[PDB]
């Protein structure tokens, strides 16, 4: 069946603003005896944060599908505009989903199907954003996660 | 602090889809549902990942280490566990570790290394992984994923 290959947590990733404590600050936490950090958003109004691991990292003719886990805080705010979804792949052709998280249960981490790639060489780039000019809040970022 | 988390599933395995030689277990990983690689017995004993420099961060010293469990079962471990992270100039950070009268049935985490990476180095397979070629038969192994750090 499904099984998990890979892990990447956010500090693994960029992420627009990431290093200004005004806007993300980073908490190191236990996650299964491993210390990682999770990046929690206070306010942003360019929300972007993208992996890129190459084509080489995965196996041929086998369906991936990436999920990038996160929690919404009980101070979460401007997500009644549609959080994009993304993998993009070498050629520059995108797999695009969007979802609205206003109003969903906070305190929950929650695992957010980002889409599905197939190969049958280059930079893959998984991830999400929002570029509208409001400000989002209160979201806390796990890890991305790769499936086959 | 972990930045990735490669299970074996994403490695190559001598033998690793026979089931007479590894089986391979779902378990739940903190959510996650992952497969652990277990050696039942094997001579050619080779475990290795390769990810592309590029997915790493330049002028940063990362370690990696790789997660194990003996079973009570562990047999053939006199020998050196050879451990090795391949850069993509070809040079290698290269160790060793004897895993016989380790304790069995807890999860240890083996050291592989550390790399830093700059100029032509940023671009290019990177190899992390163990192995142990000796005509001895390696027994009771399981294997649970790689961590690179820092
Ligand atoms: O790679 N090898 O030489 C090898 C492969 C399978 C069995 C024994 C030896």
């Amino acid at each position: 069946g499904q099984s998990t290959h890979y892990l990447a947590f956010p500090r693994a990733s960029t992420i627009t603003w990431g290093d200004d404590t005004r806007y993300w600050s980073w908490a190191t936490v236990d996650f299964c005896s491993y210390a990682i950090e999770e990046a929690r958003l206070l306010q942003v109004s360019w929300l972007d944060c993208r992996w890129s691991m190459d084509a080489s990292d995965f196996k041929q003719d086998i369906w991936y599908n990436a999920s990038v886990e996160v929690m919404l805080t009980s101070n979460a705010s401007g997500w009644n505009v549609p959080l994009h979804l993304e993998i993009e792949l070498p050629d520059g052709s995108k797999q695009e989903s969007q979802i609205v998280l206003a109003g969903r249960q906070p305190n929950v981490w929650f695992k957010i199907p980002i889409g599905k790639f197939i190969l049958r060489s280059g930079t893959i780039r998984f991830g999400f954003y929002n570029h509208e000019g409001n400000w989002k809040r209160g979201l806390n970022i796990r890890t991305l996660a790769i499936q086959a």
